[PDB]
């Protein structure tokens, strides 16, 4: 039946029906069934007043348990090609019991499971007892845990956000793996432009058992069985042609700047913020500085960073100031450098996190007042989480709307989770410390002021410090374009171009 | 369609349908929608049991969510006249949350909205956010705000506790606000006495925008496309009339006499409080005193007003005087000199405002011991604030109803803005420190003991103190008469009559 | 249409109706109604699960809203004998909020009421401002106050607690009113001895508006209008008959004894126990001791007791002993003199009587401990409170039992009251410390060992001491007899019988 | 009708329902009625999915009260043979409040009851309450005592759990009670070794009234009315047969070795820890060590103890060493000696125990934060409580299994003591401290390396310790047996084999 079975129901639920319905379009539709304890004519209710074209998918409801035999049959839970288990709105420690528990349940199916299981986790501290009792069978997407890394991220490169929300998700270009067997032999060099409607981005090295290696050498020759990766449309748009000619050349300022210091505001004491400030410490350049605003009594934060597993004498490049205050009050507010914040995040504060509806109010507030407080005072880049996905699409036509990033990301990357599990690996090196990641970069270090060139062109200069080119934003445009059309034919660049690479750090 | 359509349901429902059923009565009755999340058939139910005449009005419910459009073209969203969205009861940051999310809902509706949207909002501070994204749209209309400035106008003029009742809502009169091309020309001291049956109290003036100018100079002369605002008994009893002519003369005691200190008792810590105090010493004369008796140590007390913005170092009017205690204790109470006290309010206190019924209840229990306290130690103006409309509606036969003030006037409030969106700007002005306001005068301001006069004779008067005269209140009469009868005839006055009027401060 | 509606539901409804239809039986059976915002359905299968005989009293269920006309008129409000208002199980100031809204909810109905309203009251601080709304047609019973002052008595004198059990209520005998014209002019002396089946106990005094006086003087003369207020088996099965011959005689030991100091323990900090204190220190004798034992700490005792009115310098009788602990840990129990106590009294602890099953089942562990206590360290009179009548009526068949008053009582009162709103001042009056009350007297006062004599004679011998005999106990009887058989018939009395009197104190 | 009734519903009921299946399979299936204050259309969809073969015992399900006498008549509760009152899952006061309630009301009923009622009790401090009212007719079983009584033997004797969990409940064998009159006169050495398929362990002695003794004299001759307790597959698989002649010898090591001294950690503030504690010094040799890990203030546990019973100036065995921290924190685990712990208890902490699922979490939580500290600086008997019966079946097919037990046993012992009250007298005995226990032992006790020798032979060599043999477990063998099949055989058996008896102490 290999249909995609959805367990639970939550706020997230419709942007994932929504992005399973647009990586299923290519084939004509699949089948999406939806298990809840809720009963089922409700169900049906719910979804029948879900805006977004179904393109035709159809969605089955039924009422039951994912701890009862007789109910996960109801589903054919035997035969779906992926298990998706959405966690509960609320207490992320208990979503999380009801994630290990359904794990369990799912690993005592006796007839086996077909597809393997994508399991939404709310805290990080909860994943390594699922893994140790789902074995192969499961992938885990931490998803208070991914957001946090995102919001880094893009407070570090702000046009980023734009750029992730781009790649996640099946709307526009996303990444495949496909095995291509008339490409043995092929130097990774070659294969990297032998696709009109695609970029490739990595190797599944097949003597490697499977593993995933982004941004290979150029001189890696394909092996029977190795796969490759790309950025594409869809999972069918895309197949290999005859080398184009590329013209060769240099770099013209192939430098390494001095990356300059950064000073970040957290506003909110965010569940397990330890985690991000472990990320952000990898991340920054030295001297640079952390301000955590909240109301959490200064002498009281040293307990709950150490208790979490952070050493804050070994910091190697942030060091932290503490500064005590309510962040929807205005008065407290008012006494930060706020107009000296490179930026500043908005987090959802551990003590409302429970209600979505409660915790973004308070990040909007704090959002509003921020740039009031600056504007009044006035003879910079602010990120705001948000918990509730509805919430984030509700203030799409607002100009606030540049400012937030939601939990509907995690939906887009379940859905690509539960399309292909090895995308899992390939965001979580993405978005770790470690490895490559995304970087935009200015046009100088590849080219000069009207040098009149093809993106492929663009893209070997780009392997020279070894990057691999996947898009570009030009000089007044709103969006950057990924995977861009006709690779091969030229135009004449700006230095106020940029360029979107992955590429791997310092 | 042009229908009112609510979103929502609460424990003002009944009052709002009643005034708007008021409203629609000379139209022969109109149509009202209300949508909420409940089942139909139990709001049908409530609603069949609602106990006021519908006067042809027809109300028509459905069940379902405004921030689903499937739901809102059940209801005909987009042909509604106006759209009204009710607090929830119970906790005011909750339901602002909701309200900020509807309004996004409605102004996502890709069909337009025929109508503007009246938003009862719980908490000025949430109001900024609101008003920001919902554009032309969008009437706020803060409920919690509008009641302390009514109870603090009714501390400082007991006699306007009943003016503002007759003129609030749709019972008695109100204002309208209409184009009359034949005055077009006329110096607006002539269209003050050109209305059989209305009170002309200022113009919408075209070349200001669309502003409302109340009380205007009476050599303004209105221009094409000007609007006159009146006072009348309904949008159609009233029109123009030839000029009468009125008798003129003079002032007799045309003086300002230093206005008293006043000394006034807040029982309770209302949420938000600080806005109260705002209000109150804008209007006190000095060396005023309030003193605020309630719970919070006082220590703490600076803290929470200095975080809601009042400077308590800069008041200009009032001293303060702290006492700690509890509101329903006796001997507490006892140890106030409540004798002294110009007025007294009882305020329903931010530590249970989230259940109307337990607010409502302590708020009874403080007025019974106060008058007992006085009663058993004697060998006083008191305002309560009642939460649930239907508790003041039940207390109308007790003499206790003559120290209560109700969110039935929140009702009539939104009713008004409803039916025409500039009354929120009329009704802003007059609740508000600057501007006009609405005051009694004493009789020998304007007349002699048993001058022979008219209204009208009075009004010109008036306007040499730049007044406009609305009403009247005979000697021993309980109700004061707004927008008189025959407003040419005369009669003899008393110097213990006393008079209504618009009028700026000192 | 003349029956019973008693407005909401409880724990007290089974035992309350069970009252009414044993106080219905003599009529051939009555007809209740009873409404409450449940559903109907439900409603008829509890009221069919119950395990008393209705006795031909039919009662009918409604769902509604007493503060909703459409629903009061359902049940036939108006045309009632009696409307019973019952109180919420649960907190006792939400309760007295219902209370209030509905008496002015019944107040409002415009055909107005045939009957008079018995509002059940849970907060004797609450009731002022009911009686104050409700005018001349509500009666209160403050049934917490009640259970408090029966406790007291109990524990002064124990035999009581079953002669309270029988009076209360319609089984056994209770009191009646009643008009007997062919009795005017007679003494009050002549009409104790009138009665074969009945004990006169009071006159309704028609020139006194109707107040009812206890215990009058023997020469007091009947006047047209007064009835006659008796002990009887039922409302019809008592009169006047020609009058007995009884021989006159004198008290053998007419004196009074120095009443003895009592020591009393309180475990627990029951709600408003000053209430309690004042009652108990208007009763005992002097140089009397009262130890309260519960979780308050010392220090905050004071506060609670004088803000709650309570002047403990102005103790007449009794001295406090404040001793700190939890009732229901055995190690601090016995640290108290617990054999040193006259009587014992386990209340039901404000901190958690707002769940009946939770203050019962502590209530009923400190109970099983103070008897395991003292019966271990042995080489006591104890009255627990029980808030639910279900669990007073499980423990009938357990020794238990003897140590238990419960909330039955109030159903009882409350039936009382219903079915004649004067016998709310009786027993207002018998539960007071002022004015009559009951009490267990020695036979050695009114007779000599082996005196053959009748009831009447000693009936007699008791108006000399300006008592009212209603009763006996025999020297080895378990029950007293009220309004014996046969009150002419001669018996040889013992001096280890003891007599039940009405009386004034010392 | 003879059938098994349970009052209530819990997450106990379905392992409860299996275990009474197993128990009725040799009838070929009875009636269990379950009654529950839920809907039944529910109850019947929840039994429909249980996966357990119900061997042809059938299951009504009816919704009623067990306080109301109409809805006990529904399930026949004067013929069941057996009452089990289930507690609610949740507080145990609550749940213990429920259960003196029903037994209440259950010895009401007119009619009287043909069986015993089991009463599974939440805390020991409720049960002689329930015991005391409920009189001959009542068994209690002490769920959380049963467990932490079962979790201190399995902790000293880690092959207990796989004992306990087969003798426990029907499948496999277990205790039967039953006449035999061909055997009087016998001795109960004879006894012994007179049935094929069974062990004699005790007897029921008619002299004593009745009372079960554990591993009688030898020497006791059975006198009629006895009864003989065996262990045995099933009631009827059993009987005695001639006597078989067993080989005579000496035991070769029969000696007593100085028991060590134990180092045992305890790790949350379970609920009555101190009843743990008693049991746990009354086991231990001296100079052991009970570490306790919880977040309890160390100045606050003394008084916990000592209020609930414990002196600690009096132990005798072990010394308390107390820790404070949270046990889901790895920093605060690290800092215990771990690896020098004989056992650990992870305990449901009493802040947490209301929710089996957050308490389950936690426990789970802390084994794998034990595990991983000690691997992770390596260059131990674990013991988890799990309140939910269906998080251990989850956890069946993982590692994880050795490390719990779970409230499935308290449905095994539930369903022993429905079977045959005075069981509960003889897993008393086994879970005290006093009399006998079970004891796993070393082969050389009993026998030279390779001797061959049949069971019944080993058998009585432990007779001359006064043990009962009922098991083995050879060398390399998984699980032992218990009531081994053909005991005359002979094999060769190893010292490293062990034996399993019942034995007084030292
Ligand atoms: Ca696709
Ligand atoms: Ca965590
Ligand atoms: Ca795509
Ligand atoms: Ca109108
Ligand atoms: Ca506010
Ligand atoms: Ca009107
Ligand atoms: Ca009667
Ligand atoms: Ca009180
Ligand atoms: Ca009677
Ligand atoms: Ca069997
Ligand atoms: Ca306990
Ligand atoms: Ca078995
Ligand atoms: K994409
Ligand atoms: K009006
Ligand atoms: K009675
Ligand atoms: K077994
Ligand atoms: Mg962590
Ligand atoms: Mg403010
Ligand atoms: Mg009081
Ligand atoms: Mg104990
Ligand atoms: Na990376
Ligand atoms: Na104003
Ligand atoms: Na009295
Ligand atoms: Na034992």
């Amino acid at each position: 039946q290999n249909h995609t079975l959805i367990l639970g129901w939550s706020d997230k639920l419709g942007s994932l029906l929504n992005q399973l319905a647009i990586a299923n379009e290519s084939l004509g539709g699949g089948t999406i069934a939806v298990m809840a304890e809720r009963d089922k004519e409700d169900m049906e209710l719910d979804i029948g007043k879900m805006e977004f074209d179904f393109k035709g998918t159809s969605v089955i409801c039924r009422s039951g348990s994912p701890l009862i035999l007789a109910d996960l049959k109801k589903v054919s839970v035997s035969k779906a090609r992926t298990i998706i288990v959405l966690a509960e709105d609320g207490n992320a420690d208990q979503s999380d019991a009801r994630a290990l528990r359904t794990v369990l349940s799912l690993t005592g199916v006796k007839e086996g499971l077909r597809g393997h299981i994508v399991v939404e986790m709310s805290d990080l501290d909860n994943e390594v007892l699922v893994k140790l009792v789902g074995g192969d069978l499961v992938e885990t997407v931490v998803a208070h845990d991914v957001i946090g890394r995102l919001m880094i991220q893009c407070a570090r490169q702000p046009g980023l956000a734009q750029i992730w929300e781009d790649i996640l998700g099946f709307e526009n270009c996303e990444f495949y793996i496909k095995r291509w067997p008339q490409l043995d032999g092929m130097l990774f060099e070659d294969v990297l432009i032998s696709f009109p409607a695609a970029i490739p981005c990595g190797i599944k090295v097949a003597s490697y058992g499977g593993k995933i290696i982004l941004n290979p050498d150029d001189s890696y020759v394909l092996q029977e069985g190795d796969e490759v990766l790309v950025i594409a449309e869809d999972d069918d748009t895309y197949a290999p042609a005859p080398l184009p000619m590329v013209r060769r050349g240099s770099l013209p300022k192939d430098f390494v700047y001095p990356k300059s210091p950064e000073r970040i505001l957290f506003c909110g004491w965010r569940r397990d913020m330890e985690d991000m400030i472990t990320v952000l410490d990898a991340s920054l350049a030295p001297d640079s500085e952390l301000w955590m605003f909240n109301d959490v009594p200064e002498k009281e934060r040293e307990k709950k960073l150490i208790d979490g597993g952070l050493d804050i004498s070994r910091l190697e490049n942030i060091s932290l100031v503490n500064r005590e205050g309510n962040a929807v009050i205005r008065r407290h507010l008012e006494s930060l450098p706020l107009e000296s914040f490179d930026s500043i995040l908005i987090l959802a504060d551990e003590s409302v996190e429970d209600s979505a509806i409660q915790a973004d109010s308070r990040s909007l507030a704090t959002l509003l007042l921020i740039r009031d407080i600056q504007a009044r005072r006035l003879p910079t880049v602010i990120i705001s989480e948000i918990l509730d996905p509805r919430t984030k699409n509700l203030l799409s036509m607002s100009k606030i709307s540049d400012y937030v990033l939601s939990n509907e990301l995690v939906s887009m990357a379940l859905a690509m989770v539960a399309e292909d599990r090895q995308i899992n690996d390939v965001l979580e090196e993405l978005f770790a410390e470690e490895g490559n990641e995304m970087h935009i970069r200015q046009a100088d270090i590849y080219l000069r002021e009207g040098e009149e060139m093809s993106f492929y062109e663009i893209m070997l200069r780009a392997r020279q410090r070894r990057e691999i080119l996947i898009g570009y934003r030009l000089a007044n445009a709103e969006r950057a374009v990924i995977n861009p059309p006709a690779k091969t034919g030229r135009r004449k660049w700006s230095l106020k171009d940029v360029f979107v690479v992955i590429t791997e750090k310092e």
